């Protein structure tokens, strides 16, 4: 990424939108926006096998393992505005168990692009399956966007649920309900 | 509408219960009073294709999408008073799936009329469903009536729940449990 | 109802509990009770076709309608003293909806009663049977009794929860646990 | 008040903002709405004397009297939109108490008008000062209000305090500030 | 407290209310009603010195006690009908602290009859000054009315504060101030 | 603001970043994007005396007026990220008071501008002083900074607190202390 | 029970511990304690039949009644430490409602002895079961044990839920989770 | 203490309360009410020179330090049932400071005897002043009375709260005002 | 556990990271360390039969027993850092109970270790079958993780559960729904 | 740091207290713990100047700003166990703010070594006080301790409040008392 540019392109934003670029308060700011959007997009920069390093262990059992909580914060590729929330993971292993700070992780490296909701549940269920392979994997995730809440309808209560079911997860009802029931 | 015609029937209003319209207070009020109900009524002027904007987007994947808590603002037919809440929505995509601030002009545009809560419900659903043509829709409307609260009954600690199931949420039971579920 | 009849009474109770009808704070404390008492039994002598007053109008859909948290006020016919709390009623039409707000009327006319409150909840739900004719129709009351909480066992923590399941509510086990659901 | 012109004038309103007043759900409107604001505006036709009811008491003490959540509802005069909240009273009497629910009473009197919150506030202090001529009384009103909030602005978490001090809630400071520790 | 006649009264009033005297529900109910009034009332024929029990100890430090949260129920002297919910007790000990316990018999020994808020609180703490003769007392009572909640007014988010200062209490502001910061 | 300059602006900057500008999802963005933009900077275009517009009444008591929890939404002018939250204000009138949803609007004409919160809270407590010149104003600005939640310390429990005291509130300590005591 | 014995007992206790017997404030404890402990075991010299009292109703309708909070107080056998919570009991009639506060005496009979939790739940349905021999019954036995906490492990955070369930409760999985998920 | 002892008095205890001391439940009993008593009572043997262990540092700062929230069960000397709850502490020092986790083992010294609220308060407060004799201590204590609630006056609510302020918390108002509201 | 090697390591570790063993602060620290360790690991030293105490009795009934809301603090064998949180245990007996404290003390064994939460679920569960050989038993443990917290991802609201089911939790889908039903 | 002396101090730690550093799971721990070490210590390594980051502006009032709950995480000196929470910064200017962000980077700066929470607080505050000049500063830490919570005195409620005012925070009580109520 070419921080040179974007701080120029940063610049010209500032003077079209009717700001002053040369005000005090703005001089750094075409510099510190080129450094954010490098980390906001840095997503597209990692590798899978990278992130989860070497942390797949033997499974202790073949129960379920629920990760819920785990905040993330994106961009919609609409707006260019933020929206964020957590992300829940549940997941029967067959044979081998992730590391937990993988799991937020792979969260991040996929947050951390211009997105969808509905593509981001499903890359992330989609990285973990090919990660472990387990059984199945579920992955629900919940926001809330500021392109709806900061401007156009300008909703305030609103909340956005998307999901991702694969393996036994996709298949037996009973499991997929039991992962939900213990977000609630 | 004639905001000219409303303002007349306003200032008569005023008179009728006992009013002044010669108040201070007063003075602007028809002209407010008919601005305000050409905005209160607006979702009978609008049209469904116009409030879409074309924000139709290829499906990410084929997981249920839930977009709960959008606020809405109605009044009764039967009163003229305002009822009030929220609208959750839940869909399962068919290779289509709406931008997320869509839902919020669709429940305007049919809670911004005369209404009947059980109507409310049901117009919404059908709108979702002519839109995108998914597998299956739910929506459901939570919402307090001024009807009942500030007269007749009195009632202060009711809630009214109405709701319109179309496609694999009408069909699969499984799936309309689910929905509720992430509601609660 | 006799108001004088119960006011001679009630300067008589004053009376044998030790009590001065003839001081400051009691002299119009027997009217009171009589008026009290006379509003309290009202449910009595109210018909049904008035309290609905027509407002059944023609269904908007054939999906639930669940109409939570009416609040009321009852007298056990145990001992004459206050049970209250909330109403919850829910139904699936069948071409017939009721305003809602009579729904908080008929609550009062068997309310205003003296009650048991497993009798309350199937009083409700027939009425709401008889001018719906509904598929099917759910009452659930749940109440605080003062008969077990200022005196006797003076247990603190209680509420009873009691109700009535008519039509399709009784006979679907699915939509009895969706009307329950929605009152969570 | 004039039921019967109400009713024409809300007959003229329905056909004015493009509805049917044929329609099956709006034939019995005019004559709801009618009846509905006579009932919202029924404060100005009553006497503060009627309402107390001379429910007027010796005190039984020195000390101040809060009555709390006075839930009341009332119609900004700028736009005839409902605004409520509740209402919260404080006083200490000079050898004269109030029965409880006249402080109620007295609120739905001012309530049951074409308000601004300013003025409701005040005017039950005032009322409530006449009756009791006490030591000092003081007056809070919190609301929402719908105008700000169906309408213009469209915020949704604002609330309005607005307040009225008379006596020593005025004259005194730590009075007044022990009055408003009670309402926290 | 003669059962008899109340039983009398009882069945009387059963009959005047509309009510069936003879039906099997109502035939323990005078007996019930009559038992029931007599607890009820049972405060006018206790005394202070046996409520005690003589369970005065010598004071183990100079600091406030504060008990709060002791529940109780009486009866309104104005409609007979039931108001409830915590007292809340502090005082500075003048050589002498009160077995915890007895300051909830008191407030029973006060409760149990025909009161007003107002006075239970000064009686209540008049009690407590005779039996302890502390620096200073202070006593507040929270409570609902349902007379104002099942009928009259009907209001429902009320709850009115009453209370009574003595001794150090009312003329130390901090005190007082230390005292009600406590049950916040 | 010129659109089309904020288009091509915007086209340049997926590119940079990482992303194809000819995808699917982002054909639009560039366009959506320049009118996100010139709406979050349309308080620069805006001026206070139309924002008012007449809403100036005669002030119906001296007392405290306090509007809650008005939520706002800005531009940190640093990292051009979004910071959000809620505005309070209080202000005791000389002789006017506002109108409600103008304070509203005075929030909304500062805050969609590039900011810093301790300059929003000044600018939005200066024009309230400059309409109502009232005898103080206090105003408390409370929000979340994403700049530092979604990048850089990524800290998550953070809120910021700024506030501007003008006339009384800033000289009375006593009633700068009112006005904060009404916002817990 | 032999309260001499007792007091004998409980002043050798307080020998044997090495506290004073004849101190002031342990003057009358062997006479407290031993009043105490007649009261806590009071249990074992009741009978179901009185503590019924005959309060036995023909059913009302054929829904099950829930009565749930039932506070009660126990002392666990293994270290005649108290163990308390709360007793939930639902039940389907066959004919035959019992008076709710019955339930509570039923509770306090085996609640006041030495027991262990999972015995007192199933004692509690046993006792239901015989006096109203309805269609079936559930009793869920939720608590806390000082044993667990003041003791021992000294764990703080944890609660017991013991249950026992009769007839249809038992057979009928469905009618079992209704009655549970009315405890949610 | 003598465990042998204990056990032979709690062997009997069972006998007279109609229990059986050689039923498979109780077999082990009074051995277990032994140790139990002999842990409860440990404070009388334990010296505050050892519970503090040293853990007595030099001062980093002249602020309040505050240690809340420590949890602690104790006996009534009255009863010789448990009562529980918190203890929070709060001192300024004068150059040294003490271990955190020492502030609980006084705590515990104090609470594992027989007491009375009021002195366990005291007691722990003086405890404080000798050890590190600091410019003032403030100890709050916060409990719950088993003896009030599973038997007497079986109040349910009810919670005492007992205090001590030594140096300047009992000198300097503003000090102990700045305590008690760190706790709130 | 050789403490004195302990202790030389740990002042190595002091050393090594930048620290003066020789600061009054640190002086006692390696000391405090090594004896911190032998503790946060004796569960490796205790043994099952031991735990338990022979604390198996004979059943009192076939219903589910839930033990819930025992913490537990753990250490990662990862990292060395602290994870901490609750366990839920439930089961089924087959002639034989648990006594309550001994789960907990079967948590604290196989917590007090380097551990990793999928396996702590897994042993405790078997711990018990082993112990009770009950029909079934089910284990569910709810933990934060320090070293997801303090370092790494650095992620501040995530929270992991994992668990481990066992004849009929394991075999009974109604068994283990009704077992996490519980725990909501 | 020596990451290669951490690991071989570490891979020893494992043996003496009694596990296999040739376990899969612990084979890569002691190269884990010398990181994460490294990691947490960073603290005594940075530069306050290189913190700040010359992110000092302007002041844009003379107000109070506030910025609440930034989370910390520490390790205490004594048992190197970690302790965390929040920090409280409160401050008024002196012609220079601070950017928000570097109050978070000072507190990790000073919380990533081995602290007291005294100190931690106190540290804090004086480094705000060196970077910018303010009239005032004030830092108040709250925060759990896993030394008293895991092993030692096991408390689980307990929670330590520490704090330090500098300039106007020490000197004016009603600037602490106002900076202090916005934390609550
Ligand atoms: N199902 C339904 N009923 C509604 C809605 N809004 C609304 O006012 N109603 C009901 O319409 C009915 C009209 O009743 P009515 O013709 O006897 O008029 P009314 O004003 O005397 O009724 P009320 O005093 O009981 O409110 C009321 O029961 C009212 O609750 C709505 O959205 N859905
Ligand atoms: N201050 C005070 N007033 C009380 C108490 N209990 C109680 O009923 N009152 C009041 O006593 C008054 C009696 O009024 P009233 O003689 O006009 O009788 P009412 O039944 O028509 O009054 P209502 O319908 O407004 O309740 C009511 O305002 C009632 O709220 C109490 O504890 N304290
Ligand atoms: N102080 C006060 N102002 C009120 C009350 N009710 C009420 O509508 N107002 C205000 O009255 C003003 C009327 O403004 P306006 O004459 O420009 O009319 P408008 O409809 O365009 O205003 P808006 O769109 O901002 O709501 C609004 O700012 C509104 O918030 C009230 O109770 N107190
Ligand atoms: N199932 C069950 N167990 C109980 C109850 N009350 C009660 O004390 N227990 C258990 O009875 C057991 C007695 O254990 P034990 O004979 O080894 O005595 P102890 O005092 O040394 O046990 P502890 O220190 O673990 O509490 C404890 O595990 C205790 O938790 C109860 O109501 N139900
Ligand atoms: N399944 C599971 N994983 C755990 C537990 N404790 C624990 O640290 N882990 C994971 O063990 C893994 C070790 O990863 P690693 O060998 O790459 O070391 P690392 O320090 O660089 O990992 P990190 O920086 O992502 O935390 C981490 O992903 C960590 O989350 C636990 O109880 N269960
Ligand atoms: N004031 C203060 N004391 C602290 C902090 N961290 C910390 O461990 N301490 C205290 O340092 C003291 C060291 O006590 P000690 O030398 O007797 O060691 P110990 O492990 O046996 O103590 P313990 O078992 O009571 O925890 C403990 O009382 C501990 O609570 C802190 O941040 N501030
Ligand atoms: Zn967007
Ligand atoms: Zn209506
Ligand atoms: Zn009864
Ligand atoms: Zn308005
Ligand atoms: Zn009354
Ligand atoms: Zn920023
Ligand atoms: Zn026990
Ligand atoms: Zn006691
Ligand atoms: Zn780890
Ligand atoms: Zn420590």
């Amino acid at each position: 990424v070419d921080l040179e540019r974007l701080q120029a392109l940063a610049a010209e934003w500032l003077q079209v939108i009717g700001e002053d670029p040369g005000r005090e308060g703005l001089l750094k700011t075409p510099e510190r926006v080129a450094k954010a959007w490098a980390f906001l997009t840095r997503g597209y920069r990692q590798r899978l096998e990278e992130v989860v390093g070497g942390a797949v262990f033997p499974a202790e059992g073949s129960e379920m393992v629920v990760v819920k909580g785990v905040e993330f914060y994106s961009m919609c590729e609409h707006h260019l505005l933020p929206f964020f929330g957590k992300v829940h993971i549940g997941y029967i292993p067959d044979g081998k168990i992730l590391g937990l700070s993988k799991f937020a992780r792979i969260v991040d490296m996929f947050a951390r692009r211009l997105q969808v909701q509905e593509r981001l549940a499903v890359q992330i269920a989609e990285a973990i399956q090919e990660v472990l392979e387990p059984q199945g994997v579920g992955v629900v995730v919940e926001g809330v966007h500021l392109c709806m809440m900061m401007r156009g309808v300008e909703k305030q209560h609103s909340r956005t649920v998307t999901s991702a079911m694969l393996g036994v997860f996709r298949e037996n009802q009973k499991t997929r309900e039991e992962f939900l029931s213990h977000l609630r």
